């Protein structure tokens, strides 16, 4: 058995997705009237570094990841199961056949805005520590507007709140034995209770689309379980407000009996999680 792994912010770069653009120009124009602009020139040419902006990331991000797909599916067998890092499970549910491309755009360009809006708090990314010593640190310092928002693999973890408490932990994660404390250029504390507000209005906004059974089971980042059917808008509304159990999903598929993961979409960041998870599984 075998799944596809789709990636999320921080995996882009300029000139990603050259050929899928070439092969799939039907889709390419789609996408330009969801977005108003050329995706091809955002993300080959990268004008005024828009490709690390939220607002952008995301579209640019959906589309490769998409086209991505579609290239497998004409040369190999489906896959029997999908998920996707935050912004990749909208490409993994439409892959799904949940909602059709230009949807599943739409979605994800409301997410960039809401996120890009956001204010308040911050994030860093942590390499080398696991989740009960990160669950310890936070404690012994008094960091209590902090939590974990990402569970990426065994030794990496993303952590969220009060901006002052993400500075002032770094040196302290560092002496414990981090091997690298980042603090991220992001608008706020995402994956954290802190964004309800945003949680609340995005299940809004999609209260106002009408989506379709999934064809294929699809790992929600929430519940490190397959979505149901009725609770598409669940997952990802509430995404965006709670840790991304990305390393339980795919610990979850191991033990269902997949034995194949394969990274769908720009570079190799989810295949290198998934060589950690499975070092360590
Ligand atoms: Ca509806």
């Amino acid at each position: 058995m075998k799944a596809y792994m789709f990636p999320g912010q921080g995996s882009q770069a300029k000139g990603m997705g050259r050929a899928l653009f070439d092969a799939f120009p039907a889709l390419t124009a789609r996408a330009d009237g969801v977005l108003g602009y050329s995706i091809r020139a955002l993300c080959q040419d990268d004008p005024d570094q828009r490709l690390s902006q939220t607002q952008f990331t995301q579209p640019a991000l959906y589309v490769v990841n998409a086209l991505s797909y579609l290239k497998r599916r004409e040369e190999e067998a489906p896959p029997d199961f999908l998920a996707g890092h935050s912004l990749g499970e909208f490409s993994a549910l439409f892959a799904a056949g949940v909602f059709d491309f230009e949807t599943g755009l739409a979605l994800v360009k409301k997410r960039g805005e809401l996120m890009g809006d956001a204010r308040g708090g911050g994030m860093a990314a942590v390499i080398g520590l696991d989740e009960e010593r990160v669950r310890e640190l936070l404690d012994q310092n008094g960091a209590t507007a902090v939590d974990i928002a990402n569970l990426n693999s065994p030794s990496q973890v993303v952590i969220s709140g009060a901006k002052d408490e993400i500075a002032r932990l770094q040196v302290p994660f560092e002496a414990a034995g981090a091997k690298k404390y980042t603090v991220l250029r992001v608008s706020a504390a995402f994956h954290s209770r802190f964004m309800r507000p945003a949680m609340v209005e995005f299940g809004r906004f999609l209260e106002g689309y009408d989506f379709a059974p999934p064809k294929i089971p699809v790992i929600s980042n929430v519940t490190a379980r397959p979505c149901k059917a009725d609770g598409i808008r669940a997952a990802l509304s509430e995404q965006i407000a709670s840790p991304v159990r990305w390393c339980e999903s795919i610990r979850y598929l191991m033990g269902r009996g997949v034995e194949e993961f394969v990274e769908c979409g720009h570079g190799i960041v989810l295949t290198g999680l998934y060589a950690q998870i499975r070092r360590d599984a």
